[PDB]
């Protein structure tokens, strides 16, 4: 229907919203573009599925998510990509960690302060109907 997609834009304005906050904080620069594949080349041989903020906004703009459950599972792939990429106790992977589990911190308090709970109830009762 007109309101179920009136929904979806609703929920799509929202989580540019969000991204766009998380973009500009200067903690998460790191996390604002995609790891170069030609000055990282056992990035792409370790990270089978490789995520960043620049293609969070991309997939918003395609329709990918339906509900935030599923663009939480992409903030979630950014820092469990960061945390298994960057192990060690040398001070440049901790200092990259500590900003991967800020950034998740970070997105899940905006979403509890801001989404309403029967606004996501709704989204998934439409995605489980589609
Ligand atoms: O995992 C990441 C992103 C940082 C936030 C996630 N890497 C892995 C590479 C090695 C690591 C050396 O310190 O820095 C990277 C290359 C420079 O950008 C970026």
């Amino acid at each position: 229907s007109m309101q179920e997609e009136d929904t979806f834009r609703e929920l799509r304005i929202f989580l540019r919203n969000v991204t766009h906050r998380l973009a500009i904080d200067k903690r998460f620069r790191v996390f604002t573009k995609p790891v170069d594949p030609d000055e990282v080349p056992d990035y792409r041989t370790v990270i089978k599925e490789p995520m960043d903020l620049s293609s969070v906004i991309s997939k918003i703009d395609l329709h990918k998510y339906l509900t935030v459950k599923d663009y939480l599972r992409d903030i979630d792939l950014i820092c469990s990509n960061a945390l298994e990429y960057n192990p060690d106790r040398d001070p440049g992977d901790r200092l990259i960690r500590h900003r991967a589990c800020a950034l998740r911190d970070t997105a899940y308090a905006i979403i509890k302060e801001e989404l309403d709970e029967d606004f996501e109830q709704l989204c998934e009762e439409i995605q489980e109907s589609r």
